[PDB]
């Protein structure tokens, strides 16, 4: 059929423009690294930002008393409460409460998005069962996680710099984060102190090595991606204070933000670029995170059902309306093994609106799901190459002996529910490793990490009282 070589045409350049093998793998990830060097002595138009996080010390286990914790989010936000016993009893009770964000609340006023948070934790401390103890003339102490990028100016202040994944909301530019949700909290009669604020990556990896002491970075894969690591203080060249007592410092690296030539893009990831919400921002993040991927494989159906009448002789309605094809959509449609597709076909109904659809188009559309998840799964795990090599471990010792163990917290949905994203993202992440030094690096899940460890951050940061 003519209509079938047309569309072998675009997904042949698909597969041209999307590819990632290892060896651009390989210079991607140096480029991580030479772009981590560039953000930690402040030069200017470095696209990682490598945020000093005034993370000194990460928790050791002798964490006690009573904390809650506040986690936002980029698409649901929790209220979190713990009980700390100390180095042998731990968590000894622990409570917590997610709610999804309204759509509105993205893009309104932040005074409207703290007020409606603000009143969720009121009513969640109001609550507060017998397991909890607080002693009493004592004020209740928060950890604040804040999925965004923030500018630190101490353990819990912090400037935004900017918005991400669907954010986009005028005035707090520039504001303290903290202070604003204090305010809000204060119109809700709520005595509680923030003593820490942390970026969700940051505080994964609090509550990453709270449980397991070879933790040294968390990578976040949700609606957004980031990453954190523990550095050396003395390798950030733009530190001007003392050096902390430990040596060490949490770096919030933004990767999102990150941009390099070396980045196979095509012309959907441009479009994509041009009609998104912060344009020319986050351009790693628009091909890996799950806010994103769904939408690169709508745009690639839309071609296809355009110049190969893929879906019909008349493009579906529903297939041009941006956003329309979730990443949890494309989740469903990618794990089919039924010989038909039936669930795949079952779906694109759905998504597109139409009646049915080819056993052909059916194939072209798990095809395009593959391309699209396989591009993002490699650059994540290239990305977190990148930071084995800063820190040294893509490489085990040299003296033959004494392999060392390298833990790394991943959290997000994109990551705990998307099967065969996963399972590439490891098995790149083992092929760019050595066989030898892969069985040296743990991938281990730490969902909503953040909430406890912000806790935890909160604690060893407390007034105290
Ligand atoms: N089944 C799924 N398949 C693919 N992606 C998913 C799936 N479920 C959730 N996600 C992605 O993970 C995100 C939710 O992850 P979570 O970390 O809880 O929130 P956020 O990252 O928005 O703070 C969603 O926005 C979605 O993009
Ligand atoms: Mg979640």
């Amino acid at each position: 059929e003519e209509r079938r070589r047309r569309a072998a045409a675009v997904i042949e350049e698909v597969e041209q423009r999307f590819s990632t093998p290892t060896a651009l793998l390989r210079g991607i990830a140096d480029a991580m690294v030479e772009e981590m060097e560039r953000g930690l002595r402040a030069d200017p138009h470095a696209p990682l930002k490598m945020l000093i996080s005034y993370v000194d010390n990460l928790p050791t286990g002798d964490e006690h008393g009573l904390f809650y914790a506040l986690d936002l989010g980029g698409t649901n936000f929790r209220v979190i409460r713990v009980q700390l016993g100390g180095r042998e009893k731990r968590v000894v009770s622990q409570q917590y409460e997610e709610v999804a964000i309204p759509p509105h609340l993205m893009v309104g006023t932040s005074m409207e998005l703290f007020d409606f948070i603000a009143a969720e934790l009121e009513s969640f401390v109001k609550t507060e069962g017998e397991d909890f103890h607080l002693p009493e003339g004592r004020q209740r102490e928060l950890g604040f996680t804040f999925s965004f990028p923030v500018h630190q100016t101490s353990i819990s202040s912090g400037t935004l710099i900017k918005w991400t994944k669907g954010f986009s909301i005028n005035g707090t530019v520039g504001e303290d984060v903290v202070a604003e949700l204090s305010r809000a909290m204060e119109r809700q009669g709520l005595d509680m102190k923030v003593t820490a604020l942390v970026n969700d990556t940051v505080g994964t990896l609090a509550g990453g090595r709270y449980v397991d002491n070879d933790v040294a970075a968390a990578v976040i894969l949700g609606t957004g991606t980031n990453a954190a690591y523990v550095e050396h203080a003395n390798a950030i060249p733009k530190w001007t204070g003392l050096l902390p007592r430990s040596g060490n410092m949490v770096i919030n690296m933004e990767w999102g933000n990150f941009k390099s030539e070396r980045l196979p893009r095509s012309d959907y990831d441009n479009a994509l670029d041009f009609e998104s919400l912060n344009p020319g921002e986050q351009i790693y993040e628009k091909m890996i995170s799950g806010m994103y991927l769904g939408e690169i494989v709508r745009r690639i159906l839309l071609k296809l059902a355009h110049d190969a009448s893929l879906f019909g002789d008349v493009v579906p309605t529903k297939l041009e309306q941006r956003f329309i094809l979730r990443t949890p959509d494309m989740s469903a449609m990618h794990h089919d093994t039924s010989h038909d597709l039936k669930h795949l076909g079952a779906k694109l109904k759905d998504i597109l609106g139409v009646a049915d659809t080819s056993l052909e188009a059916r194939y072209i559309t798990l095809h395009v799901c593959d391309l699209v998840a396989e591009r993002g799964a490699r650059l994540a795990a290239a990305g977190i190459y990148g930071i084995l090599k800063k820190l040294g471990r893509d490489r085990v010792p040299s003296d033959g002996s004494q392999k060392q163990r390298t833990v790394i917290a991943l959290d997000g949905g994109l990551y705990e529910h998307y099967k065969k994203f996963r399972t590439c993202l490891e098995a790149t992440l083992a092929d760019l490793l050595g066989e030898e030094a892969a069985s040296s690096v743990v991938v281990k899940l730490a969902n909503d990490g953040s909430g406890i460890g912000a806790a935890l951050l909160a604690a060893s940061h407390s007034q105290y009282a």
